[PDB]
């Protein structure tokens, strides 16, 4: 008979899963499984993302017990555990979502090693991305694009991407029962507790699918703001209601497919002739992710400086100071420590807000290696893509795409213009909650009877500027010339 596993690793999801349609039809068994290594805090990762993670987990589960099924969550290696399911569940299929991540393709490379030998059948397609992106190079001419204004237009060539697979059945074959390896006991979704985690998670964005379609449907409430979006013009100091849909944790899950996503952007752009057009538009921003990840997935050591083609070299200093005082939020800016505190605490910002702190720590002002503010947002963001976190580092680091190193972020003028009384700082940096308006971006500048009424002091309660931004950046805007005349 036939008895199929879907092996969940990205696509969170029950919605858009072509590899899931596969694995039921004409089954007998079907065995959902994610693979969890309990070890992978002895090897660097937030609470926020791995419980986000978990709750996320907790979705699929609720799914698949609502259509007569179970998830398995199976512990150990890929490598080491689905030798012995194949043989224990007797299986004929093994279907999978792409992926196309440098530990991906060893990863799957090796477990279709393993299949061959049991004699399974793998089925891998795509829909983590909206196109195919092996297919987009190939069109092209064998390289992938470098610029997004000649991604676009190969986009619009080869046309829509593939309508959003159909939802599964409402009764799904159910794993076999009397299973050793599906004992309920050893594949239920763990707690962050029992992972090894001691401080609970301060993240306000909740994980999985119900989560990640209730958000879509908040964002299409209003089809005037989907059509009339601009990215540029949106605002970075808004935290009650953030100013963009803060879809990417759950299309970097897996718990929102993009297809679908694309698939409901056009019909609010048929009926609404105006639409804004890419880049700034809504689509265009997916088109970002889609840019991103064709050009990474062909180019070596794209998460690295050293041996990758794309990236210029620059002679990044090595500054620990600097570097522990911006990722611990003291670097006497309220404007850039109040961004850092949402990231240890949400685990999201705004995309201008990671604009502003990524600036201040390359090209802008402290001229540390964007590599090593990678890990730390590598770290904290709910949101961890490989290729984007990199190819915007990368991006905000004058390192490739990007080649205006003429233009540094003020970290006092640039949080001034969208929010002058400083809603957004004294929220995340509750020690400047009744510092004056007037002050709260350069408290230093801020009298010291005005700092002992406020109850701040600056060297007491805040820290003092690490640096004077008019003397750091114009020290690095002549570096970066120097480096780009070689
Ligand atoms: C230094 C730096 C690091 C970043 N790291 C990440 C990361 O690890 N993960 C991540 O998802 N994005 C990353 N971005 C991109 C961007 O900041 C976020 O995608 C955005 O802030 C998420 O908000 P949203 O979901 O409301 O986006 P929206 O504006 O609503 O856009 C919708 C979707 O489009 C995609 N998108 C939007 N902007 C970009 C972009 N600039 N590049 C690629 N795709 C984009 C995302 O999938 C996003 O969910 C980074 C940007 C910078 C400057
Ligand atoms: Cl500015």
């Amino acid at each position: 008979v036939k008895n199929s596993i879907i092996w969940f690793r990205k696509g969170l999801r029950l919605h858009d899963n072509p590899a899931l349609l596969e694995a039921c039809k004409d089954a007998k068994h079907v065995y959902p499984v994610f693979v969890l290594d309990p070890h992978f805090l002895q090897q660097k990762v937030s609470v926020n993302r791995y419980n986000f993670l978990l709750e996320s987990l907790e979705d699929l589960q609720r799914s698949f017990q609502a259509r007569g099924s179970r998830l398995l969550v199976l512990r150990g290696k890929p490598e080491e555990v689905f030798p012995r399911v194949f043989r224990e569940w007797g299986v004929t299929q093994l279907c999978f979502e792409h992926d196309t991540e440098p530990y991906a393709k060893v990863r799957d490379a090796a477990v279709r090693r393993l299949a061959a030998e049991a004699g399974v059948e793998v089925v891998t397609p795509i829909s983590h991305t909206l196109y195919d992106t092996d297919m987009l190079v190939a069109r092209n001419g064998g390289a992938a694009p470098l610029t997004m204004q000649s991604f676009t237009k190969l986009v619009d060539r080869v046309g829509d991407p593939p309508a959003p697979a159909p939802d599964p059945p409402a009764a799904m074959p159910p794993p076999a029962e009397d299973m050793p390896s599906a004992a309920p006991a050893a594949t239920g979704v763990p707690t962050w507790q029992e992972v090894g985690f001691k401080e609970p998670p301060l993240t306000v964005f909740k994980g999985g699918e119900t989560e990640a379609l209730a958000r879509l449907e908040a964002a299409f409430q209003d089809p005037k703001w989907v059509a009339g979006f601009q990215k540029p013009d949106t605002d970075p100091s808004a935290w009650e209601k953030p100013a963009t849909t803060v879809l990417s944790p759950y299309l970097k899950f897996g718990c929102l497919s993009a297809r679908l996503f694309h698939a409901r952007l056009l019909e609010v752009y048929r009926r609404h002739p105006a639409h804004s057009q890419p880049p700034v538009s809504l689509r265009g921003q997916l088109l970002w992710r889609e840019f991103f990840y064709t050009v990474g997935s062909t180019t070596p050591n794209f998460h690295r400086m050293a041996g990758n083609p794309v990236c210029k070299q620059i002679d990044w200093d090595d500054n620990p100071e600097f570097l522990a005082a911006w990722r611990e939020a003291r670097t006497g800016f309220p404007w850039i420590d109040a961004i850092m505190t949402q990231l240890v605490t949400w685990g999201w910002m705004h995309h201008l807000a990671r604009h502003s702190v990524a600036c201040f720590l390359t090209r802008g002002d402290l001229y540390v290696s964007w590599e090593r503010g990678m890990e730390v947002f590598e770290e904290h963001l709910i949101d961890q893509d490989h290729y984007l976190n990199a190819a915007n580092w990368m991006w905000l680091s004058a390192s490739a795409f990007f080649s205006q190193y003429f233009r540094v972020y003020s970290p006092v003028v640039f949080g001034k213009k969208y929010d002058p009384e400083g809603r957004f700082i004294r929220k995340f940096l509750p020690v400047l909650k009744d510092m004056p308006a007037k002050y709260i971006y350069e408290p230093w500048t801020a009298p010291l009877e005005v700092q002992r009424k406020a109850g701040c002091v600056v060297g007491r309660d805040y820290p003092a500027p690490i640096v004077d931004h008019a003397v750091a950046s114009k020290a690095c805007i002549a570096r970066m010339a120097a480096a780009y005349r070689r």
